[PDB]
């Protein structure tokens, strides 16, 4: 699994690389995609099939996963998690809220960013630091995935906007040259609605099978 | 009502000015606010009481209003609408999809914008044009409201991001000095999922009772 390369043992994950046949929303989810085009319906249903497989590994039965503030997923009591879908990937990660405070994941095609996007998503200091990272890796795309995972882990604990310029992400590469760690240093007020302040979020990144994947798992102390 | 000052006929509106006692979510809505702090629970529940009053006026029984892509409200079959909540205001507008293509509304306290917001939401040309507008009005705040109503009317028809810089808003002021019209000229690809391109959205604005309110109601062709 691509997500096993960026996750700890305390969470369950499930992923697919396509839209498997015969998948349906649960009845409670139907209104969220009643008006959605085929591509949106597919990713929504497929990623929630993945979520319910991962929930099953936690000993949680099939439940609907609705959407709340700014699109955040709505987990059953005692569960936290994150969802992501891009071209060739749907993935879900869940953990017990007794062991895990927040999860944020992202997956993107491992390709150069469209012209203009890098400058829009970076601090000057990030552009400099990227230029000195090693490997034939699309560091622009990897940075984008890390910013996205950071927002997904941050938002359920704060319900505040985190802009691209509001986190400074630094990367470390493990011996493989294709995976490692990142740290997101939060540059804005770090007060959380629950648990300790979010001054910094540590995560993992991996580039494998034409995808960049990032995950942050914030643990309950 | 404050919303009646910015609306045509064939839409229903409802509003209140606080969070009254004696309100509950519908049971299908409970998951959306199950982890929410009181201020968020209260605004969510009150604005949906408003939405159900406006639906009742239109002839639609009380239904849950869930959230979909990027937080967009999920309306019942044959209905479009918009919701807003700020300090001292909750309001809802709904129409039949047979009369109305889309609806966007916004309400803000009529106060100067907080630091840095005006520059984040404007083109250079807009900052120039706003300096030219007449009256002791917070034109920075009214522009923010018109950009918010624009995005809410646009998003359901496109499912594409509209940045604050992707819409050029121009205002008219009526002889009252506290109401008028605006036009939002769209600067990105205007193609809709159905019907004619969204090249420009026309709306109304009003300042009354310490609030700025904006509404766009788009015609069903
Ligand atoms: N504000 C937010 N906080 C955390 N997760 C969010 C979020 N808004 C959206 N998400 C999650 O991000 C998912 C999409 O991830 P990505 O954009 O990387 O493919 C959404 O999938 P769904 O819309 O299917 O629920 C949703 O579950
Ligand atoms: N992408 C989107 N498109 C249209 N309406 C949206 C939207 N995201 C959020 N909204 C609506 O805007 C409301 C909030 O408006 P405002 O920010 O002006 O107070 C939300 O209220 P709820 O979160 O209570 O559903 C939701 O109904
Ligand atoms: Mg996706
Ligand atoms: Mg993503
Ligand atoms: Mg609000
Ligand atoms: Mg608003």
């Amino acid at each position: 699994s691509l997500l096993s390369l960026v996750l700890p043992d305390r969470v369950a994950s499930a992923e697919v690389y396509d839209d498997p046949p015969g998948l349906s929303p649960l009845p409670e989810e139907e209104p969220l995609i009643a008006r959605s085009v085929a591509k949106r319906r597919n990713e929504f249903v497929t990623v929630r099939y993945c979520a319910r497989q991962a929930l099953g590994e936690l000993g949680v039965g099939p439940v609907p996963i609705l959407k709340g503030d700014k699109g955040e997923p709505c987990w059953p009591d005692g569960v936290v998690g994150s969802l992501t879908h891009c071209q060739g990937f749907r993935g879900a990660v869940v953990g017990r809220s007794t062991d895990v405070r927040s999860v944020g994941i992202d997956a993107e095609p491992h390709d150069v960013l469209p012209n203009g996007v890098l400058d829009a998503i970076t601090l000057p200091i990030e552009r400099a630091e990227l230029r000195g990272l090693p490997g034939d890796l699309h560091w622009d795309r990897i940075l984008f995935c890390a910013k996205e995972a950071t927002y997904k882990a941050w938002y359920p604990l704060t319900h505040r906007w985190l802009g691209f310029e509001d986190a400074h992400i630094t990367f470390e590469v493990d011996g493989s040259g294709t995976a490692g760690s990142f740290r997101s240093r939060i540059l804005i007020d770090p007060v959380a609605e629950h648990g300790p302040p979010l001054t910094a979020l540590d995560g993992r990144w991996s580039v494998r099978d034409g995808l960049a994947v990032t995950a942050i798992v914030l643990l309950e102390h």
